């Protein structure tokens, strides 16, 4: 099997379903303790729980859903009638995410796409009747979070408010987006310093808001 599989396996054997807080925690620990993974973690995860609260989100985009540690840590924090749509280009990860939210019990809330951002991001208002987002985590390849950032604008998902809140801008970075950001006046940027997850090594998240016409 993979990795990707046996963290599901794990948390099926240790976990409750139904039961989200539950979940994380056996992915935090096989990670810790068994196999690291590039789940955004407990560390960066709180902050991201902090940002959750402050905006209560309605719809949230995730580009990057892995083994789906994010969408349940996002999803377990919405109002009822919130919801997620997350975007997954590997297919057996988008099956694992499915799994996962599936044993977290937030099936209801959360929709899992198999394909690239920035082929389903044009899709998005005809298709699946959005009009625009509340928040959008950027957690996919570094490399695409400058395009599709410019996508969503282009494609009128983003509204004056919209919370762009970007993994990894330090490790492994994300050079060309945050210079990009930083220096735009159509966004407000706040940088909060952490950790990689699971690791000694600093990393850190940064919330872009749009404030753009
Ligand atoms: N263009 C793209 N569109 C959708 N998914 C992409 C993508 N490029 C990479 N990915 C996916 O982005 C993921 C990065 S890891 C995501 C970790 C997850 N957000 C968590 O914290 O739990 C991988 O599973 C990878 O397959
Ligand atoms: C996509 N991705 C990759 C890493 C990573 C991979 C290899 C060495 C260090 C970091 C961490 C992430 O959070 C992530 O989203
Ligand atoms: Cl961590
Ligand atoms: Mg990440």
């Amino acid at each position: 099997d993979t990795k990707e599989q046996r963290i599901l396996r794990y948390v099926q054997q240790n976990a409750k379903p139904g039961d989200p807080q539950s979940v994380l925690e056996a992915i935090d620990t096989y990670c810790t303790q068994k196999e690291w993974a590039m789940n955004v973690g407990d560390a960066k995860g709180q902050i991201m729980d902090a940002v959750i609260r402050e905006y209560s989100p309605s719809l949230v985009l995730e580009l990057g859903a892995y083994c789906g540690y994010s969408a349940v840590r996002m999803a377990r924090l919405l109002q009822p009638g919130a919801r997620l749509l997350t975007m997954e280009i590997n297919p057996d990860c988008a099956a694992i995410t499915q799994q996962m939210l599936n044993f977290a019990g937030l099936q209801d809330k959360v929709t899992i796409l198999n394909g690239a951002s920035q082929d389903l991001i044009p899709q998005l208002k005809k298709k699946y009747d959005v009009d625009t987002l509340d928040m959008v985590f950027l957690d996919h390849w570094k490399d695409r979070y400058l395009p599709d950032t410019l996508l969503l604008e282009k494609c009128g998902l983003l509204r004056k408010g919209t919370v762009l809140l970007a993994d990894n801008v330090i490790v492994p970075g994300t050079p060309d987006f945050l210079a990009y950001v930083r220096g735009s006046s159509s966004f407000e940027c706040t940088h909060y310093s952490s950790y990689l997850e699971y690791m000694k090594v600093v990393d850190g998240l940064e919330k872009a808001i749009y404030q753009g016409p």
